[PDB]
């Protein structure tokens, strides 16, 4: 699982769809 922080929700959504399990806050 990857982790993205301080990113924007849609950016994060793209990361979700592309990487699967990613720890990110909307």
């Amino acid at each position: 699982c990857q982790t993205w922080r301080x990113v924007s929700p849609e950016e994060c959504r793209k990361y979700k769809e592309e990487y699967x399990c990613v720890r990110c806050t909307e």
